[PDB]
DNA sequence: GTCGG
DNA sequence: GCTGATGCGC
DNA sequence: CCGACCGCGCATCAGC
């Protein structure tokens, strides 16, 4: 945790440009900086030095100096006692409340973790379990915990049809020490992109998690891709485990490469990943790299057979997992 | 809010 | 219903 | 200056 002052500063910017302005490239931009300044390997002793880095520019450079020489930001001091902004900081903290729900609801005088409870019919179904477990969706997951789900969801996994590949990525993949939650890819042989042979193949996958009781709830589920909650099983009369939040993407398996690659992320790395394929005239998704034509209309799917393939097509020198958190 | 053209 | 735009989350 | 800023799944709503 080196320059976590400044780092902590440009995210409570990045969220309040995020929830309270709804300017999602001031939150990039912010988002950004914080990325390029926690990268840097030495103790940032100006705003004239972080300036350097790119994308910290005139305005994060008056705000480092000043953040060097009060231990504040007056910008944010102001911010956090403006309490439509808090409020509407505080509701998105809520899975399934983004900044236009937030503002609604403040709008309609919802403004606290009580209010939610006295109006639970005013709520969707994701926010209803995003409010249900509030508390528990904030707590991380030490990696030990993150190393018996795998199992659960691995041998369950292979219990359904033993062609079933899963592989947990995103920050766990990274070699997070703890993560935010669990990621899982999920490859079976009869979905590739030239046909889906058998129908329901994430239904199973979800209905045998459920009955072994690890999956507890739905936010969503689509064909492709699942999102909700687990919790690991306790011992007798031992504390619960906290709920936890459960991403499950079924990938077709001839596009497992760039699907891999995508879900491990991180967010930030894949971002600036996918805008280098741009100027090097590339477009990246989960499923292919393809190349742009002289127009702007992406071609046609270009022969991947690993990860270090997509990033040798744009000219990067691999990049390990564990190196790839920004 | 930053940056490259 | 279907299509597309938006919110929200990756 | 100034526009371009990753790309997409699912839930939901408008409009036909
Ligand atoms: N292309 C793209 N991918 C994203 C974005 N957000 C998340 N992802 C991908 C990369 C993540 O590693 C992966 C899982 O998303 P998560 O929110 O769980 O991030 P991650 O697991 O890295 O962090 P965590 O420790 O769980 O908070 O999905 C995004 O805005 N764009
Ligand atoms: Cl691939
Ligand atoms: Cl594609
Ligand atoms: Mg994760
Ligand atoms: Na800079
Ligand atoms: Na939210
Ligand atoms: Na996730």
């Amino acid at each position: 945790t080196l320059n976590g002052g400044i780092t902590d500063m440009l995210t409570e910017l990045a969220n309040f440009e995020k929830n309270v302005s709804q300017a999602i490239h001031k939150y990039n931009a912010y988002r950004k900086a914080a990325s390029v300044i926690a990268k840097y390997p030495h103790k940032i002793k100006s705003g004239a030095e972080a300036k350097k880095l790119p994308g910290v520019g005139t305005k994060i450079a008056e705000k480092i100096d000043e953040f060097l020489a009060t231990g504040k930001l007056r910008k944010l001091e102001k911010i956090r006692q403006d309490d439509t902004s808090s409020s509407i900081n505080f509701l998105t903290r809520v899975s399934g409340i983004g900044p236009s729900a937030a503002r609604k609801f403040v709008d309609e005088g919802i403004k606290t973790l009580e209010d939610l409870r006295k109006n639970e019919d005013k709520l969707n179904h994701h926010q209803r379990i995003g409010l249900k477990y509030f508390g528990d969706f904030e707590k991380r997951i030490p990696r030990e915990e993150m190393l018996q789900m795998q199992d659960i969801v691995l041998n369950e996994v292979k219990k359904v049809d033993s062609e079933y590949i899963a592989t947990v990525c995103g920050s766990f993949r990274r070699g997070a020490e703890s993560s935010g939650d669990m990621d899982v890819l999920l490859t079976h042989p009869s979905f590739t992109s030239e046909s889906t042979k058998q129908p329901k193949l994430l239904h199973q996958v979800v209905e045998q998690l459920q009955k072994v009781h690890f999956i507890t709830d739905t936010l969503s589920k689509g064909e492709t891709k699942f999102m909700g909650v687990c919790q690991l099983p306790s011992k007798n009369d031992e504390k619960e485990y906290p709920h936890r939040r459960i991403d499950i993407r079924l990938i077709p398996k001839d596009q497992y490469y760039c699907g891999v690659l995508y879900f491990t992320g991180s967010d930030i790395f894949n971002k600036n990943m996918r805008a280098h394929a741009l100027e090097m005239g590339f477009t990246i998704n989960e499923y292919t790299i393809r190349p742009l034509g002289v127009t702007g209309v992406a071609g046609e799917p270009l022969p991947v057979d690993s990860e270090k393939d997509i990033f040798d097509y744009i000219q990067w020198k691999y990049r390990e997992p564990k190196d790839r958190s920004e």
